[PDB]
């Protein structure tokens, strides 16, 4: 049995919620808090333990951005440190390739990251990578084939459809075809070998669309778009199916979680978490 945990997020204030959906049964388990309320974090499962990196604690007695990086089991039903990045990265982007987690990109005050770092957690241990080619808060981070992808975001400046892809053997970040749409703050995810991007924020609207990148054609294809528009969502794949958890829809943070059926190109809402929230970490485990 595989559930679906979300850490974190946004309320009026940074949140320590870990609770965990079962897609069969309907459930929402409610688990250890984090040690520190913490939003705008990303989430990642490695060798069955699941991994809170990032953020920032908005809290009413003050705020500050996160190098954290924590560690939860769920044998056990505790958290644990581990050691941090070198830089607090809020609004940051995660993949996992060969067991290590790759941080990317995300904010630390006024300064807008480019810089990439690699974690060996059997020597827990932060490494510096090459940085990427664009500097990127509210980056989706997909990894396919062994391959590190950096999808939208925002550069301080500017939002951003451009993407671009780490070579972890080379240590280089090489441009790809750019999105259709400009996202900020979008999900991103891999699902049956091709890349996906739903919602976000482009400066003017919260996002619906949803567009997925096949690395055959090289080429970004719109599918079925999702029912709520949002950006700052959490999203991961359970058994073959993409869930879209909250985000914020430019008036309300949302509690709904929609579940997109690649086979039907359909999306569908599957439940609401117990509060509104934005700027989750979401992984499976």
């Amino acid at each position: 049995g595989r559930l679906i945990y979300t850490a974190g997020g946004y309320f009026r204030q940074s949140l320590s919620y870990l609770e965990a959906y079962n897609p069969s049964d309907g459930t929402w388990l409610r688990l250890a808090d984090l040690q520190v309320p913490r939003s705008g974090l990303a989430g990642c499962v490695v060798g069955g333990l699941l991994y809170a990196v990032g953020g920032r604690n908005n809290s009413p007695d003050g705020n500050t951005d996160s190098s954290a990086l924590d560690c939860y089991n769920p044998m056990t039903n505790q958290w644990s440190p581990c050691a941090p990045m070198s830089v607090p990265r809020n609004r940051i982007g995660v993949g996992v390739i060969d067991g290590h987690i790759y941080a990317v990109g995300g904010s630390h005050g006024c300064i807008h990251h480019n810089s990439v770092e690699r974690y060996e957690p059997e020597r827990d241990e932060w490494h510096l990578v090459a940085p990427m080619l664009t500097r990127r808060i509210g980056v989706g981070v997909a990894v396919l084939n062994r391959l590190l992808y950096a999808v939208g975001g925002f550069d301080g400046t500017n939002r951003l459809n451009s993407a671009e892809c780490y070579y972890p053997e080379r240590n280089e970040w090489r441009m790809i075809t750019a999105m259709n749409t400009i996202r900020s703050g979008a999900g991103v995810c891999v699902l049956h070998n091709c890349i996906y991007a739903a919602g976000g924020y482009d400066g003017q609207d919260q996002l619906n669309s949803v567009e997925r990148y096949d690395v055959e054609t090289e080429t970004w294809t719109f599918v079925a778009p999702m029912k709520h528009r949002r950006s700052a969502l959490g999203i991961t794949v359970h058994q073959g199916r993409i869930y879209v958890l909250g985000g914020y829809d430019g008036h309300t943070f949302l509690d709904s979680v929609e579940c997109y059926d690649p086979d039907t190109d359909t999306w569908s809402e599957v439940t609401r978490m117990t509060s509104g929230r934005s700027g989750v970490g979401v992984a499976v485990t």
